[PDB]
């Protein structure tokens, strides 16, 4: 199956859990969603961290038509952990091989979860910008830990018509 | 500095496989990518390619697109080269500025594994790099880049289109 990891868009400065997306944050995120739809991308489901920042990013993705289903999961919060998400969320879901799922979260959570899925442990070697995305292919059978593959990693700027 | 690893474009199917050249669609696709890279304001101080025809033809298309003015080639980028010799006898010597942006045109799994070595210190075979696909890395201006670099971009040709 395909897992897409999207970092929330630019939010206001300084609880931080309530910081909302700023004007440029919404604009940039909208541009990303538009380009994705233009490319013909779609997600069966979008799962988001409960923090406002993420939820608002997820809403923009939905409004663009990228998906029609939304779910919030505490696993995606800054204090969540991939192992519980894998065993108590992903595995039970029993998604088909052709599934395309997007998760909207935070750093360094997303990059680390990615390194764990690719390498087997966090390494902090990936640069994931706000409204940026990572595309991974996870195995159907067995744990995806250290057995996944990355086919996409991009910041918002490289999704624009010119830069 | 920044490192841009580009796998060669589509070539003929399996004479000597080292002489296999790009296909009509391979040249086209690569041109689209090059032109796209231009619009994305991408500039390369130098384009270093593998001696094999597949790579060189892909590197020439990138050079022609105006992506760069210099085109050099090293055997280290050949299917049988090793990252460590390339780093000591090519990269280190060049002594590029911390603001340099170099493009490398090579083959798989060399490019993907070299990236993994630079990011994690060892190859893992976890990255998918398509032909004419590209990977963007950031190397620290201090110390060895082995297991100390950062990746900020990885995309296949299809996601580069509008
Ligand atoms: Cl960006
Ligand atoms: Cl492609």
């Amino acid at each position: 199956m395909e897992l897409y990891l999207i970092r929330h868009g630019i939010a206001e400065a300084q609880k931080d859990e309530e910081r909302e997306l700023t004007q440029e944050g919404k604009q940039k995120t909208e541009k990303v969603a538009y380009r994705l739809v233009k490319l013909g991308r779609q997600f069966d489901l979008i799962v988001t961290s409960p923090l406002i920042r993420a939820r608002q990013t997820a809403e923009i993705l939905l409004a663009s038509g990228l998906s029609c289903q939304l779910e919030e999961s505490n696993h995606l919060a800054p204090n969540g952990n991939i192992f519980n998400w894998l065993d108590y969320w992903l595995k039970p879901k029993n998604f088909p091989e052709n599934a395309q799922i997007a998760i909207v979260g935070h750093e360094p959570c997303l990059s680390n979860w990615t390194e764990i899925l690719l390498w087997g442990e966090a390494k902090d070697s990936l640069v994931l910008k706000k409204a940026g995305m990572i595309g991974l292919k996870l195995p159907e059978i067995g744990s995806p830990v250290g057995r996944s593959q990355m086919f996409w990693l991009t910041p918002p700027r490289y999704l624009l018509l010119e830069h």
